[PDB]
């Protein structure tokens, strides 16, 4: 009925359907649209105390908690699909990882080479997709499918 992982929902403040993919976390108003060797992806990294390295170029010792990092996933995550701000700036100043220099961009990869919630999202989503929030040992992920 629908592609891999979606379902049907219902707003709670609207009463109006829309769609989430328990894959990749990702929520739309619209009913989606419609696997390859290799895919290629951007993210944006907020690590958290727990996470598996708690540092990063950003930090010497990351100790914010995984809720706080959530509610800064989610805090890009409007600023990106309201348009004030690109993906590529905000994992360019607040990415975690040190792949924030090249504007989060991380190549192209194929299944077994990444953490797998990470490479189930990245699969999962289609070319030029974003995902919801993403766990992983490392932390919280935005990811971008940009090939
Ligand atoms: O950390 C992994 C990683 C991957 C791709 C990169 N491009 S620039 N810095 C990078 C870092
Ligand atoms: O996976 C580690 C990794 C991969 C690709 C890179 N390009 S530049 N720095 C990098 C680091």
């Amino acid at each position: 009925k629908l592609p891999p992982g979606w379902e049907k929902a219902m707003s709670r403040s609207s009463g109006r359907v829309y769609y989430f993919n328990h894959i990749t976390n990702a929520s739309q108003w619209e009913r989606p649209s419609g696997e390859p060797a290799r895919v290629r992806c951007s993210h944006l990294l907020v690590k958290h105390s727990q996470s598996r390295r708690p540092s990063s170029w950003r930090q010497e010792k990351i100790t914010r908690t995984k809720e706080e990092a959530l509610e800064l996933i989610n805090g890009y995550i409007q600023k990106i699909k309201s348009g004030e701000e690109d993906f590529e700036s905000l994992a360019s100043q607040f990415s975690d990882c040190s792949s924030a220099k090249a504007r989060g961009d991380l190549g192209a990869f194929s299944r077994g080479q990444m953490q797998k919630p990470f490479e189930d999202a990245s699969f999962a989503l289609r070319t030029g997709e974003m995902s919801g929030p993403v766990f992983t040992d490392s932390g919280i992920h935005i990811i971008l499918r940009t090939e």
